[PDB]
């Protein structure tokens, strides 16, 4: 679990969005596993606007942060799950690092701010949904 709170927006994994997220929907994209909902309170986070390929992510299944080298956002095949049919997920960045299903929502940060959230993983990989291209989150 986890979310990014920026301005009057909440960014979550689309597959973990709540009834309240859907009732306050701003934007969603199944191909990216992202959903953004509106909030009444001002957020605590800021978004990176950069091309970093290193950063640190929070891993809830270890209660720890780990450093990672990750690929640029790309279109990657993701096998069928209870949440989606087999498909290509876009804007996904892969890295070597521990992750388990409940780690989705963990934030990846670089020195410039929030880069993205854990969305996929397994077998010593961790995949992050990028948010750096969503310029409207800032205004
Ligand atoms: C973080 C992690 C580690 C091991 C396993 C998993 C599960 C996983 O990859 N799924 C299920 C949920 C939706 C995901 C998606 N973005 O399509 C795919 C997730
Ligand atoms: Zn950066």
């Amino acid at each position: 679990s986890g979310a990014i709170y920026v301005g009057n927006y909440r960014v979550v994994n689309r597959h973990l969005a709540t009834h309240n997220d859907w009732a306050n929907l701003v934007w969603e994209d199944s191909s990216r596993d992202l959903l953004v909902s509106s909030t009444t309170a001002q957020g605590c986070d800021t978004i990176a606007r950069c091309d970093c390929q290193t950063g640190v992510y929070y891993c809830s299944s270890r209660r720890k942060h780990y450093p990672v080298s990750f690929s640029k956002p790309s279109l990657i095949f993701v096998e069928a799950s209870e949440y989606y049919p087999a498909r290509y997920q876009s804007h996904l960045m892969l890295a070597v690092g521990h992750s388990e299903p409940g780690d989705c929502g963990g934030i990846l940060r670089c020195q410039h701010g929030v880069v993205g959230i854990v969305s996929t993983g397994g077998n010593g990989l961790v995949g992050f949904a990028d948010v750096r291209d969503l310029l409207w989150l800032d205004e």
